[PDB]
C-alpha cells in the first residue's frame, strides 16, 4: 500500500479487535487496510491463553501468529505504524508512513495498561508475573499469590484467585480500595485474602521463577517480604480519551469511546471495537474483542454499501 | 452426575453459545452442568467455517469436536437430553431427571425456517447453503440463487454480488419485506436479478447443484435457471414458546429479551446466542461464543454475590 491510496475501510490497531474486524471486512469484499503499532496488542504480554474457545492452551505469541495468518489469507495489507489523526471521506494520517483515504474507519485501539515498573518485573516476565487474573488463575491452583492494585480489576482478580490459590495478598498503595463496594465486600468475606493497604511493591524476587515480593507500608515505613509464587499486576487501564477528543469522537464519563449496540461511535462512518469501547466495559477478553470487531465490520459494511 | 444434584450453573443447549458459556463457567471454578439435545447446534448443518478467527477453514463437524474437547478439558459434565421446564432453580429434563442450580444460562438458539422443496436435503453441502455471509467467498465467479425476501436475503444477495458472476434473488411475494434501504442498494447491482412472485419447485444437479426450477406465481411460467449455488435465507422461528412456558420475557420479535450483560427478565437466568435479542439478525459463531462468555460472567457475578 502507498500513501494517498483509498480504502473502503481503515482499521486502526492490531490487537484482537482489529484482527476480528479485518477478517469480516475482507470477507465482505471491502477493500481493507489495517494500520496498527504492535501486532497482537496486549497479547504481547500474555502467556498461555486458554479462554478462547477452540484454541486450547495456545501460547499468546502463537495466537497472534494464527490471527495474522487468518487475515492474510484474504490479502489484507497491514501497516505497522501509529495513526495520529483522523480527519473528515476520511483521511487517516500516520506518524511515519503518510496519509490514506477511507470511506469508513474502525477503531480497535484498545487501552494502555497502567504500568508498575519495579525491579524483577521484566526479569520474571513469563516466570510468575501475570497481568491478567481471570486469564491465569487456573494456573495458580494451590499457590500463594499477590495481586497489586485497588480498582475493579484487582478486586475481581483477588476474588477469582481466592477460589483457586492458597492465599491472595492484595496490595494497594492507598488507605482504601476504589473498586465497586460489591467487590470489596465479596472479597472481604474470603478467609484466604489478606489486605495489604497503604503499601507499594519495592521488588519482585526469585531464582528461576518468582518467589517473593518485597512490600513497603507507606505510613510506617515497615518492610515485609512475602513468599509468593505469582504476582498479578492489576493496577488498571488508561482509555484513549485524548485521541478520541483530538479526533472529535465522543467518550463516556469513564473516558472510553462511546458506542451503541452496533459499535457505532458519535461520528457517522467511524465504528469501534474491543477494549477501547464502552461496551462490556471492564470485561477485557480476546473472545469479546474479536466478536465486537465482527460487529463493527458489519456496521462498516452496511455504512459503505449504503453510501 | 446424579439426579437431584445441585450446580452453581446449568447451561441449556449445546451449540456455540453453550460451549462458550461452559468454558467461562468452568474457568470461574463454577460447578457446571450442560444439558443440550444436539452437539454443535446449527453447526451440524454448516459446511466449512472460515469466519471464526484463529480456526482457518475448519469443517463444522471438526469445530464441534474441538469445542467439545476444550470444555471436556475442564471436565464439564454434558448430558444429552431435552430440558422441559425451569422451575434455587429446578431444571427438569425429559430422560435424566431433575437437577438444581443457583443460576441458569439458556443457549437454546433458534430453528431455521425450512423451504421444503425437492433436492434440498439431497444437495446439502453440495451447492446449498443457509448462510450468505459465511459461504459467499466460496462462490467467486459462479452463478448463485438467493431465496428469500427479508433482510438476510437482501444483504446476502448484496454480499454475493461482490463475489458471484450473477445472483438471482427469488421471493414469492410481489415485494420484499426487507428494509427499503437494502432493496434500493441491491437493485443498483448490474449482476443481481430480482425474481419476484416466484417459488422454487426443485433444486437439481448431478454430483453438485446445477439448476433451480422456478415457478412464476403470477405469469404461471415454469423456468429453469442454471446456478452453481443456492442460498436459502428465509429466516428462523424464535424460541418464544419455550420462553413463555418458562416465564421469560421476549422482545417484540419473539426472542429472549436480554440486557447488555445477557440478563433475562428472570433474576439468575441469563441467555446467549441466537435465541437472544442481542445483535438480532447477525447470527455468527464468533458472536454466540462471546455472548456465552458474557452470560457466564454474569452468572458468576450473580452466584458469588447471591
Ligand atoms: O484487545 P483489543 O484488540 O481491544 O486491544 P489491545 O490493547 O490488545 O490492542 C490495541 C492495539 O491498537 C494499537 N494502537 C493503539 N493506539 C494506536 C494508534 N493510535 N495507531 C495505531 N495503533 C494503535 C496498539 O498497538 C494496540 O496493540
Ligand atoms: O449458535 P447458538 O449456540 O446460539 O444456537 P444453535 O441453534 O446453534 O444451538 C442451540 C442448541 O440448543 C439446543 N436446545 C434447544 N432447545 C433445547 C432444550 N429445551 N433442551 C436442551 N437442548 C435444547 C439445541 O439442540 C442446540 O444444540
Amino acid at each position: 500500500v502507498k500513501p494517498g491510496e483509498k480504502f473502503d475501510v481503515i482499521i486502526v490497531g492490531l490487537g484482537p479487535a482489529a484482527y476480528g474486524a479485518a477478517l469480516y471486512s475482507a470477507r465482505y469484499m471491502l477493500k481493507t487496510l489495517v494500520i496498527g503499532e504492535t501486532p497482537g496488542g496486549q497479547l504481547t504480554e500474555a502467556g498461555i491463553v486458554d479462554d478462547y474457545l477452540g484454541l486450547i492452551e495456545i501460547q499468546a505469541s502463537d495466537m497472534i501468529k494464527v490471527f495474522n495468518k487468518h487475515i492474510e489469507k484474504y490479502e489484507v495489507p497491514v501497516l505497522l505504524d501509529i495513526v495520529e489523526k483522523i480527519e473528515n471521506e476520511f483521511v487517516v494520517k500516520t506518524k511515519r508512513k503518510g496519509e490514506f483515504k477511507a470511506d469508513s474507519v474502525i477503531l480497535g485501539i484498545g487501552v494502555k495498561r497502567r504500568k508498575l515498573g519495579v525491579p524483577g518485573e521484566q526479569e520474571f516476565a513469563g516466570r510468575g508475573i501475570s497481568y491478567c487474573s481471570v486469564c491465569d488463575a487456573p494456573l495458580f491452583k494451590n499457590r500463594v499469590v499477590a495481586v497489586i492494585g485497588g480498582g475493579d480489576s484487582a478486586l475481581e482478580g483477588a476474588e477469582i484467585l481466592s477460589s483457586y490459590s492458597t492465599k491472595v495478598y492484595l496490595i494497594h498503595r492507598r488507605d482504601t480500595f476504589k473498586a465497586q463496594p460489591i467487590y470489596v465486600e465479596t472479597v472481604k468475606k474470603k478467609p484466604n485474602v489478606e489486605f495489604v493497604l497503604n503499601s507499594v511493591v519495592k521488588e519482585i524476587k526469585g531464582d528461576k521463577v518468582v518467589k517473593q515480593v518485597v512490600v513497603e507500608n507507606l505510613k510506617t515505613g515497615e518492610i515485609k517480604e512475602l513468599n509468593v509464587n505469582g504476582v498479578f499486576i492489576e493496577i488498571g487501564f488508561d482509555p484513549p480519551t485524548d485521541f478520541a477528543k483530538s479526533n472529535g469522537i465522543e467518550t463516556d464519563t469513564n473516558g472510553y469511546i462511546k458506542v451503541d449496540e452496533w459499535m457505532r461511535t458519535s461520528v457517522p462512518g467511524v465504528f469501534a471495537a474491543g477494549d477501547c469501547t464502552s461496551a462490556w466495559l471492564g470485561f477485557r477478553q480476546v473472545i469479546t474483542a474479536v466478536a465486537q470487531g465482527a460487529v463493527a465490520a458489519t456496521s462498516a459494511y452496511r455504512y459503505v454499501t449504503e453510501k
